[PDB]
């Protein structure tokens, strides 16, 4: 999370809505690419 980086994000994504630490980037809902 704070070290290692959580946030890739998708569909207009750049502010920190930040799930934690994913390293690869999948989903939670369909804008937010993150969080496995």
């Amino acid at each position: 999370t704070q070290s290692h980086a959580g946030q890739c994000g998708g569909i207009g994504y750049s502010g920190p809505t930040v799930c934690a630490s994913g390293t690869t980037c999948q989903v939670l809902n369909p804008y937010y690419s993150q969080c496995l």
